């Protein structure tokens, strides 16, 4: 289920984080707009950059914290607020997040492993909803 998936991802968080973010970037090329430093680089090139691995993991670490504090895949309002208020999220809208989780759910489904995809799909939708309630456009 969801709780076990959190453990699966945390277990090899660096690898999963990179794979899923890369799936995101490749599914939605315009999204690289929020990432000028990743432009014009293959997946393997990106993985060779120190900040790519470091940032992607720190992103997914916070995502797993938010996921774990959730109740029935509903994130805490305060976690949503944190994500809205982060300086690094200045220019973002809920659409950026919607797309991230569409990619994440697609990755899970295509994976050999028994991820609870429906739960992550709900988590993504409920996070988007919470981001909106916490004031993200
Ligand atoms: C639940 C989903 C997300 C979580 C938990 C999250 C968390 C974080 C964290 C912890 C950082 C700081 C990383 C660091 O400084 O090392 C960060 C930075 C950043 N995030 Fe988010 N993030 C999420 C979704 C997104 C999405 C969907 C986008 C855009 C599509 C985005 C855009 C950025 C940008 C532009 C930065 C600063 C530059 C960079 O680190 O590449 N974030 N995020
Ligand atoms: O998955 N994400 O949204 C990310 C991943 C890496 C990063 O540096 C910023 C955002």
């Amino acid at each position: 289920g969801f709780k076990q998936d959190i453990a699966t991802l945390r277990g090899d968080l660096r690898t999963y984080a990179q794979d899923i973010f890369l799936a995101f970037l490749n599914k939605y090329p315009d999204e690289k707009r929020n990432f000028k430093n990743y432009v014009g680089k293959s997946d393997q090139e990106l993985k060779s950059m120190a900040k790519f691995g470091d940032h992607t993991e720190k992103v997914f670490n916070l995502m797993m914290e938010v996921a774990d504090r959730a109740t029935d895949c509903v994130p805490l309002a305060s976690d949503a607020s944190t994500l809205v208020q982060m300086k690094q999220h200045s220019g973002l809208t809920t659409g950026n997040f919607e797309k991230l989780f569409v990619a994440l759910v697609e990755y899970m489904r295509a994976s050999g492993q028994s991820f609870d995809s429906q739960s992550w799909d709900r988590f993504g939708k409920n996070l988007v909803s919470a981001l909106s309630s916490a004031g993200m456009k």
